[PDB]
């Protein structure tokens, strides 16, 4: 059992719960691979393992309710083939997936999370609609709630429930007279497909593209999302006035569109989960990484900061100043959203809750630890283990 | 072989070199336990010696050989009778810069051929260890235009025991377990400490009193040997537009000199070979003056800069932790003591991937101790994937001697 330290305060424990990992990770005793990004009646035997966790987590292992779903699992894959989640289970599932999501910061709220069914699903006009609900019960009018929507799950033959997009909401990227993008540089392929697909473009940064919405075995149909349903916060700064003029936006809601659920055996390539931001991903990663909207150097310019010597750390003043605008301008909207400090610190709860209840908790420390400032958080210090437990979030390939 | 992606660019790459790992590291594909600090007969010696030499013959364009043979039979030879065998002095150089190009968490190895090597292997007592030491200290300072260098001392062997540096780095400073229950000095400190006392050093009381070393020569107890001040480098800490900030009363010493690994080369061991560059200015300024365990100085500084520390949101840490690394950079400068900041290193350790992709398909890296501990995103490396192995020559952890 993997020994784990906390080097700021001397602490140790054991991580048992490593031993259930269920689908091999990428390292070998030869070499490790944890800085990556992208790393039949078999079904009976993931389904019976979810049912006995489900049983478990309600203190009715071993008893009359236990062993009757249990059958029925068994009689309905003889059946059918597969199987459909009672409602109570599909719960369970979702919470768990987030709650085993290991580059997940802020899984201390794993146990909060509202899921709407969207299994009876059956078009394209229909996940539209669906969608809508989640992103206006997700949002809140800014006081957001974590929320997951699910699908149909996968079947032979036929085929699969897919959203296009990456997130619910995601800016638009142009080319140009000289190749180079005007707007997020991230989602130039996505746009170019909605362009395709009959959009017009249009001419800003800060565009908020149009869904790519699959039903089964239809092709893409696009759909428009209302301006008034998608929260923007524009971006000010508390101290410099000329920051507002830099017209700088962000969106309120981070919804994944693109991960694949797995429960128990079953697949579900549709399902979207949101929850709120943590500043760094607005402020750190999305506005001053050179691929993205690499605003960095624009910042510090308007800092009169001196840009001509590394040493000076204009990247470092202006990158914490832009994080500062990101939290201010969210806070003044009433937009929830988390710094990474308290993030971190929540996730030390978390990691202690884990441990106590679980024996341990599979966390990516490359992920865990934020982008700027890393060792003046605690989970810097922290030692981790990476491993697969069921259910899970997936990533899955690109339905074109 | 593992495919490496650079996110940044889209740079695609394949560790080819990864394929040759020799000795195992902790992973499996069950878990990853990569964030883990610590993550630890004739015929085997003679096979780690015969692929040293291979790689000695290899860097001198001698592959296959009549001399390449003669010195494989050789060490065959004497491993048969005397039980081990000695490296030739060129063997020796070549081995040591191939222990720190090989070294998974260093971000400094763009200057890996560059390393100054003295050869004290006839060292016969701790008073001439102290001696060699002494000169590497004198010489790698340099008076503040720093170079790298590393002292071998003898290797090991059956029958007698091994030299030993007690203490982790040729200078530390003292750490003094104080009259409530806090520490006066580096906390980090506190048992090397303990030990020079109990070894009859007289403490000072100071936070920023230098060690005396504890040596050992084989079969030997340790001996204390005091550093005299003038060959012991240090910058006093000021902010260039803080002013306050020298009443701090901070300094840090010029030279870093790890001085408790192992080098191994071709199956030998060498438990004393204390090695040195010059300093990344986050490990002081980052690590150094603000993690909670050691000199903790962030929320002071953040008092003194009058930023509002009772909200996280502020991002008073963040702030004050960057001053304190200006403070580092222009106080280094002043005093004309080498030091590279964290985005200037991050970006010729970019060049040396390059470089080791052409030169060997592939480079050893630890992600997590590559990317600095502030403004990670900030630097190229945080964007490149890495592939984490061991290769031989190499510098490894080895328990202390106590
Ligand atoms: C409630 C507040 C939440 C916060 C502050 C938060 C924070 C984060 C952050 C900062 C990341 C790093 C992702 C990146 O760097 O792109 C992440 C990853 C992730 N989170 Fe959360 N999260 C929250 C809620 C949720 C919820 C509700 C779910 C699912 C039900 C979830 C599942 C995941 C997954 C699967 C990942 C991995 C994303 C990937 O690998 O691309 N999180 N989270
Ligand atoms: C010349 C400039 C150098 C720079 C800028 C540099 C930079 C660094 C940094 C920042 C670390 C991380 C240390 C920590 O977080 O405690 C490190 C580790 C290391 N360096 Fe370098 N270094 C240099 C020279 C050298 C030399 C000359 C050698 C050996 C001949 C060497 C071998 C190592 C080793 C073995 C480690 C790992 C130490 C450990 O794991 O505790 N470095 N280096
Ligand atoms: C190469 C490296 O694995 C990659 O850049 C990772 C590192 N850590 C990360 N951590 C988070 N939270 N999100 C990311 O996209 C990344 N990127
Ligand atoms: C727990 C964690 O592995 C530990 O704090 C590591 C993280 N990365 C590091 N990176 C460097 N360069 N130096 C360190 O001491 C550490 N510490
Ligand atoms: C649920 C959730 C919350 C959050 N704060 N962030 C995310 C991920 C954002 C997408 N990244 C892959 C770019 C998801
Ligand atoms: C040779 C060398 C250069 C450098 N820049 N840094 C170090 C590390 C110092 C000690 N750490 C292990 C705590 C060593
Ligand atoms: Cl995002
Ligand atoms: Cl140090
Ligand atoms: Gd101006
Ligand atoms: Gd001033
Ligand atoms: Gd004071
Ligand atoms: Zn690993």
């Amino acid at each position: 059992f993997p020994r784990v330290k906390n080097w700021e305060v001397g602490s140790i424990t054991y991580d048992t719960l490593s031993a259930q990992a269920q689908q091999d990770g990428p390292c070998t005793p030869r070499r490790c691979l944890g800085s990556l990004v992208f790393p039949p009646e078999q079904l009976l035997s993931q389904a019976r393992d979810f049912i006995n966790q489900y049983y478990s987590s309600i203190k009715r292992s071993g008893s009359q309710a236990h062993e009757q779903r249990l059958q029925e699992v068994e009689a309905e894959v003889a059946a059918t083939g597969t199987y459909q989640l009672r409602e109570s289970e599909l719960v369970f599932g979702a919470k768990q997936a987030w709650r085993n999501a290991p580059r997940c910061v802020g899984r201390i709220q794993w146990g909060k999370l509202q899921v709407f069914d969207a299994r009876d699903c059956r078009s394209a006009q229909e996940m539209f609609t669906y969608i809508c609900n989640h992103i206006k019960y997700a949002t809140n009018r800014g006081n957001l709630r974590s929320a997951i929507t699910v699908f149909p799950q996968r079947c032979p033959g036929r085929g699969d429930f897919r959203i296009w997009n990456s997130q619910l909401v995601r800016y638009a990227g142009y080319r140009q007279q000289d190749g180079s993008v005007r707007g997020d540089p991230a989602n130039v392929e996505i746009t170019e497909l909605c362009i395709q697909h009959g959009w017009t473009p249009g001419n800003g940064r800060f565009d908020v593209l149009p869904l790519l919405l699959q039903a089964p075995d239809e092709p893409p149909e696009l759909f428009l999302l209302p301006p008034e349903l998608v929260l923007e916060v524009p971006l000010e700064h508390p101290t410099l006035e000329w920051f507002a003029a830099l017209g700088l936006r962000w969106y309120a809601l981070p919804a994944v569109s693109n991960m694949l659920l797995e429960i128990g055996g079953l697949e579900f390539p549709a399902a979207p989960f949101s929850g709120w931001y943590m500043s760094t991903e607005i402020g750190t990663r999305n506005l001053c990484d050179p691929h993205r909207y690499n605003i960095l150097e624009d910042v510090a310019v308007c800092m009169d900061l001196d840009t001509r010597t590394t040493s000076s750390l204009w990247k470092d003043k202006a990158a914490v100043e832009i994080n500062v605008a990101v939290l201010h301008s969210y806070q003044l909207a009433k937009v929830t959203i988390v710094d990474h400090h308290a993030a971190t610190a929540s996730f030390m709860k978390h990691l202690e809750n884990e441990q106590k209840a679980r024996g341990g908790c599979p966390a990516d420390w490359a992920w865990i630890v934020p982008p700027i400032s890393g060792s003046l958080t605690p989970v810097f210090h922290q030692e981790m283990v990476n491993y697969f437990l069921s259910p899970a979030f997936r990533y899955q390939p690109d339905p074109w």
